[PDB]
């Protein structure tokens, strides 16, 4: 879907999530490459066993049904937010992530 819309939702990420070029870690893990990325793997973060443990993979599928209530899909997790219920916010939230290379910079 749309990207530019993607940016919007994807404020109340930036918060404790950094993307593009430059990002660093800050609360939560840099989000550059994320699709096709295991979870727990971006180098420098600490992460919950919850997290690190999961075995997950991000694909869109399982980014979607994540986004949508966190602690349900990874239980004890420490990104304590609702998470976003809208079905078209999160194509456009992943339409946005997408964008990126792991480097930060755009495909
Ligand atoms: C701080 C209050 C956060 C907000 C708002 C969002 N995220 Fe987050 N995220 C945060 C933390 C502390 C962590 C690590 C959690 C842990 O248990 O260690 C995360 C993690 C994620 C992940 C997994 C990353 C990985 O496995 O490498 C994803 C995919 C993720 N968060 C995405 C994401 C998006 C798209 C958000 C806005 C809708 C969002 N987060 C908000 C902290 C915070």
């Amino acid at each position: 879907q749309d990207a530019a819309s993607g940016e919007q939702v994807f404020k109340q990420c930036l918060v404790c999530h950094s993307i593009g070029p430059g990002a660093k870690n800050k609360v939560g893990p840099v989000l550059n490459g994320l699709f096709g990325r295991h979870s727990g793997t971006i180098e420098g973060f600490a992460y919950s066993d919850a997290n690190k443990n999961s075995g997950i993979t991000w694909t869109e599928e399982v980014f979607r049904e994540y986004i949508r209530d966190p602690k349900a899909k990874i239980p004890g997790t420490k990104m304590i937010f609702a998470g976003v219920k809208d079905e078209q916010k999160v194509s456009d939230l992943i339409a946005y992530i997408k964008q990126f290379n792991a480097d930060g910079s755009k495909k």
